[PDB]
């Protein structure tokens, strides 16, 4: 089936202020999560909401940035990034991130 994770307007909401994301990242059960920039810079974050609370992970953008680059992953482009990620558990950096990004903060719902 064609994944919602193709489109970025399912999960990419624009440069919306952070405190917009918290209403986004309000009511949402954990695993949605939404893609934006940390505000006025340049570098990109994907806010996700977690079981326990809702957290804002950055994103990096660099030739090894692209933000996990222990893992040696070499993301080709933002969009393995979210789907990698979808398989991934946050659960490290904490081990207490257990979400993965598997819901868009905007599915079209057609069907």
């Amino acid at each position: 089936e064609d994944l919602p994770h193709h489109d970025e307007k399912t999960w990419n909401v624009g440069s919306s202020n952070r405190n917009k994301a918290e209403n986004l990242l309000r009511g949402k059960r954990d695993g949605t999560f939404l893609v934006r920039e940390s505000s006025k810079q340049g570098c990109y974050a994907c806010s996700v909401v977690v079981d326990g609370e809702v957290k804002h992970c950055v994103i990096n953008k660099t030739a090894t940035g692209y933000g996990f680059a222990e893992p040696y992953n070499l993301y080709s482009s933002l969009k393995e990034l979210v789907l990698h990620y979808q398989h991934t558990s946050l659960v490290q950096h904490n081990d207490s991130l257990n979400v993965t990004l598997a819901y868009p903060v905007y599915a079209q719902q057609r069907r």
